[PDB]
């Protein structure tokens, strides 16, 4: 049936700037409410701020020090931080601005506060644009991302569900999550990623998790220009087989819209509605759902894919032509929320898409 949805966000997200050049930008967080708000969706579910997540909730994965250094470290005194910043990767990649704390306790905040939403059976999905920083680990920080928001929402629903499906369709390897639980059959970790001279340049195929998590982490690594048409071939067959073996009580969904035609680091060639076929198909199996944001770098894309998946979390239809909005003139030269391909070619043959998930299942045959 239709489903209760809860929906995470503060208002002072869009103004944390990683700093000039950097493609990272939370205002696309702003771009995408603001947009939904235009399209009324706000009268289908209920919107809660988020709370700024604490040390205590945060250290329940990152270290003690690499949180205490994250809660200190500010542009105003990084010249006394060098050392420090070396250890856990923070400075190109991962810039210090400033309210990088802040950014991270309300990114997190939502992840969490949607995980305690589903474990207390209040709502069926929990959504979080600002949240899915799959890359940050135990003490470092990772592309873009600092604290992994997606590793204590798991944690999280852990404490009420025996096991818990990941999916992550970013353009990039889930690594953080996937390492986090690697070693266990709590989690089952799957991705879909560009692979070869990528960022971050894990998950080959051949990567399926070791000791009690052997063949709980999936990876499906992928081609330049892969499309609607190739992606929903192996989609659906792969977590359709996922479900039946796994049998996973709760799913996060982490929904990077990096993966879309023409995003300004990513390489692939999916539409809003390519992409979106994903979470429709995650919904029809009636579990508790967390969805969160990711990467996504050409910005009006971004707003049109999230607003369209937060329309899909809700089976609400909404129409073709945008709506007036803050951003209206970003959404040029067309103002449609509906994207097209791009010409370019697709390296990931149709024999491709079907030899790797011939290769997945084999793996999940291996599950008791
Ligand atoms: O989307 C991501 C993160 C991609 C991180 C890519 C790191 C390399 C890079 O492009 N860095 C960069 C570029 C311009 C300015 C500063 C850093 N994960 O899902
Ligand atoms: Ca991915
Ligand atoms: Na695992
Ligand atoms: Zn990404």
């Amino acid at each position: 049936g239709k489903k209760k949805v809860c929906y995470y966000y503060d208002g002072d997200i869009g103004n944390y700037y990683y700093g000039q050049g950097h493609p990272m930008k939370p205002h696309r967080i702003r771009m995408t409410h603001n947009l939904l708000l235009n399209y009324g969706l706000y009268r289908k579910m209920e919107i809660y701020r988020p709370h700024k997540a604490t040390a205590e909730e945060m250290t329940k994965y990152h270290s003690d020090e690499y949180i205490k250094f994250l809660r200190s470290i500010r542009p105003d005194n990084m010249s006394e931080y060098s050392k420090q910043m070396q250890r856990f990767n923070v400075g190109e990649d991962c810039p210090v601005f400033d309210g990088l704390f802040e950014f991270c306790q309300l990114s997190t905040g939502g992840s969490v506060a949607g995980a305690v939403k589903l474990n207390r059976q209040q709502t069926d999905m929990a959504v979080n644009w600002a949240g899915g920083l799959h890359h940050a680990k135990k003490s470092e920080a990772s592309g873009f991302c600092y604290v992994n928001d997606i590793v204590l929402a798991i944690l999280e629903l852990l404490k009420y569900h025996q096991r818990v499906l990941y999916i992550d369709i970013d353009i990039h390897h889930g690594d953080g999550v996937e390492e986090a639980f690697y070693t266990t059959d709590r989690v089952m970790t799957v991705s879909f990623h560009k692979y070869g001279e990528y960022f971050p340049g894990t998950g080959d195929l051949r990567d399926i998790g070791a000791g009690k998590g052997k063949y709980y982490a999936v990876n499906f690594p992928m081609r330049d220009g892969i499309d609607d048409e190739s992606y929903g071939q192996i989609f659906k067959p792969i977590i359709s087989k996922v479900m039946e073996m796994y049998q996973p009580s709760a799913v996060v969904l982490q929904c990077g819209a990096d993966s879309l035609s023409g995003d300004r680091l990513g390489c692939f060639n999916l539409t809003v509605k390519g992409h979106a076929k994903c979470v429709e198909v995650v919904k029809t199996f009636n579990l508790p759902l967390l969805m969160l944001g990711g990467g996504g770098y050409t910005i009006r894309n971004v707003a049109r894919c999230w607003t369209y998946e937060t329309a899909v979390a809700l089976d609400c239809e909404i129409p073709n032509e945008l709506p007036y909005n803050d951003y209206f003139e970003y959404f040029g030269p067309d103002f449609k929320l509906h994207i097209s391909p791009s010409n370019m070619t697709n390296q990931n043959t149709p024999e491709y898409m079907e030899k790797i998930k011939q290769r997945l299942f084999e793996n999940l045959r291996m599950l008791p």
